[PDB]
């Protein structure tokens, strides 16, 4: 049995899956679909995933789509390279950080959404509201990296970094100068960006396209 | 070591934790906080949870807050009553359903949010948009229950039902007549509502308060 994963460029849910696969060094087959050409809605994809989304994934008769379910399945199916420590108490912290990352999406990426959605309708009395929420959110993670001095959950790479980093990258892709404002996250970013597995899974379309820059003002 | 959980009434994240605790029959200590009196922001809560949210949870030196992390920790710490089957392939389906339930929140509960948020500003040209999304979302789950004939993920109660049911209940609490429109979800609801563990964890404030009814029109 050899895993197969349909995924697109610039998608954190897909990145999570690719990182897990690479980090555990599992040989897999893939189909890099085009979002702009709506390939995530192909019939081939819909048979496996009624929601027409990526990642979509198989491994024999095993079919799983939620990026988080795929990662959990991979951790359980291919145990040789653990992305979780063995200590139950410490694993709890890894799980905490993993799932807590859904907050970045809401409190951070909302800042970008707003400027794009209701554009031309810029209300700085509200703009400064969500901007402060983004910073409040990032502060938590900043403190976390500060607290460990290394990776988002512990002093080693774990499933939590698989969830967190893609979000950090997307933030920087939007142009966040975190160098001085969030020295720990930035230190974490540059550190991670240097990890082989991450260099290998950078979103394909990023190199030859310009940053959306919806965050150039962040900090 | 005895678990301690701070939680509030009518909160799906808290319900998930209570169900897991009850279903595995773990004896725990609790603090039922008042949201209206802002007790989720107490100092006692903030020391353990910098976000000032519930559930907030401890078990010795073990501190975990994300409802999903707590459930995973409980599954791993107290294995006697498994909420997951042993088959790795089948567990994958349980994980799929568990995490996919985050969609109900977005595609379903948005319908309720909108009518509350931008109220008085009712735009039925858009109202009928999200209403159709709610039905599309529920259809997936309807088909799932149809596909199994029993619980949301398999023919037994699993961690997936722990995630799904609270959302179904909240929907009905908003007044959804799913009897004829979603016979399988409704059958699932009445079935679940009858399970001892669920009767015991119904949101405390529901009995003596009226349904918000933001869904009475759903179907
Ligand atoms: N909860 C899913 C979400 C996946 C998702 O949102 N995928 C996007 C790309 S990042 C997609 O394919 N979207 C297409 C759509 O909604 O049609 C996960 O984490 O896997
Ligand atoms: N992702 C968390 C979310 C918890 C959450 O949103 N809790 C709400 C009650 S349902 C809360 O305490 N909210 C207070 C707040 O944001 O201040 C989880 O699932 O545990």
């Amino acid at each position: 049995s050899k895993p197969f994963v349909y995924w697109g460029s610039g998608s954190p849910p897909c990145w999570k899956v690719l990182l897990v696969l690479q980090e555990k060094k599992i040989d897999y087959d893939e189909k890099i679909i085009s979002f702009s050409k709506k390939e995530h809605k192909s019939e081939e994809i819909l048979e496996l995933n009624p929601r027409g989304q990526v990642p979509t994934f198989t491994d024999g008769d095993v079919v799983v789509n939620e990026s988080t379910a795929i990662c959990m399945y991979l951790e359980e199916k291919y145990p040789k390279v653990p992305l979780f420590p063995s200590d139950t108490t410490i694993r709890a912290k890894v799980y905490q950080r993993m799932f807590e990352t859904s907050n970045i999406s809401t409190n951070v990426m909302e800042f970008v959404q707003y400027k794009m959605k209701n554009k031309d309708s810029i209300d700085q009395v509200l703009l400064k509201e969500k901007k402060d929420k983004a910073h409040v959110e990032l502060g938590h993670w900043e403190n976390y990296l500060k607290q460990t001095g290394g990776f988002v959950a512990t002093k080693e790479f774990t499933m939590a970094d698989v969830f967190f980093f893609p979000m950090v990258a997307l933030i920087v892709r939007q142009g966040a100068n975190l160098k001085d404002s969030y020295p720990n996250i930035f230190k974490y970013y540059n550190m991670m960006m240097d990890r082989p597995t991450i260099v290998k899974t950078m979103p394909p379309h990023w190199a030859e396209s310009d940053s959306p820059g919806n965050l150039l003002d962040l900090c």
